[PDB]
C-alpha cells in the first residue's frame, strides 16, 4: 500500500514574523526551497471572515475519472450545484463510500484509497470538482474594498492584510484569486506555475486539502521520470498540454530518487510553492480554497 512522504516543514510565525508576507517567506526561504512546498499557520486569533456571495454562487464543477490513464465520451452528465447542494453531495459521496460520518475517515486512508483508485482497472470512482472558478464570478472569500459587499469594521483588518490574497504582488517586472470547491477524491495533477512563479493557497474552510511537493532542484529528474514511464502519446506533448494528464503515484517518484514532501493542509492553514516547484494533490472532503501567484 501507499507509503506516505515525509512530512513538508509547517511554520508558525509569531504576530512580529507575520507583519510581512514577502519577508517572511523570504526568512524561510533556505529551508523551503528544499522542499519545494511548506505550510504556515497564522496566529491563533487571525481568523478571516468568509466574504463570497453565498446566495448567488453557483457552479457547474467538472468530472474527474480518477484512473482514466491506467484505463487507456458520454460516461456523467454534471449537474449544477449551489455551495449548499455540493456540499450535500460530497458528504453523502464520502460517507456511504467509506461508511462512516465523514469527519471520522482517518486523513492516512482517504489517501491510500486514493491511489489505490488512481491505478485501478477493476473499480472506476468519478468525483466532481469545482475547479479554476474565477474570484471575479462571486467576489473572493477574502473581504474586499471594492465596495461590492459590506466589510464590518471588525473585519477591515484582513481587507487590508498582506496574507489576504488579493493584496499579494502580481506584477512581474519587463492577475486575481482562483477558487475550488473540492469533495473527497477531487485532486490536482503535477504541475508547476506559468513562469515558473511562487504560488501561495489559503484553504477557507472545511476538510483537508493533500499536497505533495518537489524541490525545484529536483523538476528535472521529475520530468525524466515522467517521459519515461507517462503514456506516450502524451509523452511527446508540450509541457503546457502534459501538465493536463501528468498524474503519478509519489511512491513512484520516490523510487525513481525524486525527493518528495507531502503535507495535510487544514482549514485556515496557507500553503507556498516555490519557484518550479512542483506539486500535486488531493482533497478530503468538501472544503474551499483561494490560489494566486506571485511575484516577489
Ligand atoms: O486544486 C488545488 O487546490 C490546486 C492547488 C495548487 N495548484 C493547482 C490546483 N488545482 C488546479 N489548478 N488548475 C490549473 C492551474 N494550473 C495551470 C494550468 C495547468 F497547466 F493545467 C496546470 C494547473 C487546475 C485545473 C483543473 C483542476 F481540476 C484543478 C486545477
Ligand atoms: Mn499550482
Amino acid at each position: 500500500e501507499f507509503v506516505p512522504p515525509p512530512e513538508c516543514p509547517v511554520f508558525e510565525p509569531s504576530w512580529e514574523e507575520f507583519t510581512d508576507p514577502l519577508s517572511f517567506i523570504g526568512r524561510i526561504r533556505p529551508l523551503a526551497e528544499k522542499t519545494g512546498i511548506c505550510k504556515i499557520r497564522p496566529p491563533k486569533d487571525w481568523q478571516p471572515p468568509f466574504a463570497c456571495e453565498v446566495k448567488s454562487f453557483r457552479f457547474t464543477p467538472r468530472v474527474q475519472r480518477l484512473n482514466e490513464l491506467e484505463a487507456m465520451g458520454f460516461e456523467q452528465a454534471v449537474r449544477e450545484y449551489t455551495l449548499q447542494s455540493f456540499g450535500e453531495m460530497a458528504d453523502n459521496f464520502k460517507s456511504d463510500y467509506f461508511n462512516m460520518p465523514v469527519h471520522m475517515v482517518p486523513t492516512e486512508l482517504v489517501e491510500k484509497e486514493f491511489w489505490r483508485l488512481v491505478s485501478s482497472i477493476e473499480e472506476d470512482v468519478i468525483v466532481e470538482y469545482g475547479a479554476d472558478i474565477s474570484s471575479k464570478d462571486f467576489g473572493s472569500g477574502f473581504p474586499v474594498k471594492d465596495g461590492r459587499r459590506k466589510i464590518l469594521p471588525e473585519e477591515e483588518e484582513y481587507a487590508l492584510s498582506g496574507w489576504n490574497l488579493n493584496n499579494m504582488p502580481v506584477l512581474e517586472q519587463s492577475k486575481v484569486p482562483w477558487l475550488y470547491v473540492g469533495m473527497c477524491f477531487s485532486s490536482f495533477c503535477w504541475h508547476i506555475e506559468d513562469h515558473w512563479s511562487y504560488s501561495i493557497n489559503y484553504l477557507h474552510w472545511g476538510e483537508p486539502k493533500t499536497w505533495y511537493g518537489v524541490p525545484s532542484h529536483a523538476a528535472e529528474q521529475l520530468e525524466e521520470v515522467m517521459r519515461e514511464l507517462a503514456p506516450e502519446l502524451f509523452e511527446s506533448q508540450p509541457d503546457l498540454l502534459h501538465q493536463l494528464v501528468t498524474i503519478m503515484n509519489p511512491n513512484v517518484l520516490m523510487e525513481h530518487g525524486v525527493p518528495v514532501y507531502r503535507t495535510n493542509q487544514c482549514a485556515g492553514e496557507f500553503v507556498v510553492t516555490f519557484p518550479r516547484a512542483y506539486h500535486s494533490g488531493f482533497n478530503q472532503g468538501y472544503n474551499f480554497a483561494e490560489a494566486v501567484n506571485f511575484c516577489t
